[PDB]
This record gives C-alpha cells, structure tokens and sequence, in this order.
C-alpha cells in the first residue's frame, strides 16, 4: 500500500489531464493523458486514489467534488496518493 | 435577506442549465438558462446562493464543488437556497 | 464583421479546448481542439474574438482574465463572438 | 481584520507557490508553497485576500480571474491584502 506525494506548479494553459471517479477514500485516477507534467507521468497510474489536494482531505466528500476537483486549480498542486493492489 | 427551497425532477438529457461560482456559504447562481425547468424559472435568479443540495451542506466543503454540484443527480433535486436584498 | 453567439451545456468531463489570447475588446481564441463541443466545431475558427461570456464584457479587464476565463466553467457556457478580416 | 501591502520582485522561473479560490472581495490565498519567496514567507497566510493586484482592484472582476492571476507577471509583484481575524 504505498503512499506518495505528487507537488508541480500548475500552468495556466496545462490541463492536469487527470480523469477522476469516487472512491471510500478519495477520487480515483480513471484515467491520465501521459505528456501534461514530469510530476505526474513519473509518478501517478491508473487506480492510484487521491486522498488529499491542497489541504482538504478528499474521504466522505460528496462524490461531485471527485469530478470537479482540479478545476479552478492554479498555482500549488499538491496530492497526496495511494496506490491499491 | 430571503430563505427558500427549490424541488424539482430532472428529466433525461434536460440540462438544467446553472452556472455556478464559489461564495462563502455556498454555490452562487452567476448565470442561468431561461426555458430550462418551472421550478427555475420560478423561483431562482443570478445572486441567488444554493447553500444545501440533496442533503449535503455546502458551506466548509472545497469551493471546487460548485463546478460539478449536479453531475450524477437524477430523480428530485432538491435545494435550500438563500437570497440577498 | 460577423457577431453570433455560442451557446453550450458544459460537461464536467469535456474541457472546452480553446486557448486564448488577450484582445482589444476581449478574448482571441489562439487555438482550438476540434472534437470537444459541436457548437464550437460548426462555429468557431482561431482569430475569432470572445467579447463577452456569461454575462461579463470581457473588453478592457485585466489581460489575466482570457487566460483563465474557463476554468470553473460550468452548466452554461454562453459566449458573443466577433470575427476579424 | 488587518490590511498591509505585498511587494516583491519575480524571480524567472521562480513561481509564487500560491493557490487561490473566489472570495466576495477579491483573491483567497487558499494553500500556498513555504521557501519560494521571503515576501511571501513573512507576511502572508492561507485565508488571507488579495483585493488589488499590480494597480488593478480585484473586486467585480469575473470570479475566474483569481485562477491566473499571476500570468504574464514579471519584475515588481504589488500585492494589497486583507486578514480576517
């Protein structure tokens, strides 16, 4: 069960191209375009669950946060991640 | 200052067509579309703040949530909203 | 110098693909990725000018706000729109 | 509630770290990146608004534009903000 971090600087015009479900304890990567930032194609897969973004923590949210999490992201991405079996 | 509630059905595939912004105690209405649905065109305008839908309080949740708030909701939605003077 | 309108549901999955640029009197779209909306393949083209989304004039505000004029776009999305020579 | 002023100077690429939200009366400084800049270090703190930026008062500008508030931003960063208590 490892648990990760994943931190870059948001660009104006780079979509995270991160794909998102509900999940118990968070949001689920569905799905990731390779190719958007080092910091996410080095480290995140699919199934891998964001806990936490930017100091909220994601577990018993209501699950329409899981589709709207990034937008409005700018600046500081931080998410902290684990990853399933 | 004015409280109400707004319940209504969603039909398939009839958007209801709300735009929503962050506010400090909810989900602000920045824009809408006329023709959508009665209940709307009957009770809420631009301004108007949804500050409870389908049971989960908004205020204290990620602002993010505003930018997906109706995605996945079929049946009645039902919201408690908060209007200023 | 022709004016119309682009008017679309925004689907929390679907980004809307277009980069701007500041104008004059509003947004230029820069760059377009075909296939996202229907309403914008059958009418838009790089060049064309966002004068006003949602209700906001968009001509003479800070330049920063084409670059993030949608993000947290959701629900409606209206747009005017002017095309140069 | 206390009101002070920010002024730094950007370093090439050398991001802010600051992530912002909509606030009624300008930018909120919702998360933000330890050691980017001292200016930044010593006198601001998540909640904290940014009502004016680079000569341009925030308030009434479409809510969006705190999400790219800093593009294009170089040299001298002037800040005007607002603490709640």
């Amino acid at each position: 069960l490892e648990k990760f971090n994943v931190d870059l600087m948001k660009k104006a015009g780079k979509e995270l191209g991160l794909s998102l479900s509900p999940n118990e304890i968070g949001c689920t990567i569905a799905d990731l375009i390779q190719g958007q930032y080092p910091e996410i194609d080095s480290k995140l897969q699919r199934g891998d669950i964001i806990t936490k973004f930017n100091g909220d923590a994601l577990e018993g949210l209501p699950f329409q946060v899981c589709y709207a999490l990034f937008k409005g992201a700018n600046g500081k991405v931080s998410m902290e991640v684990t990853r399933p079996k």
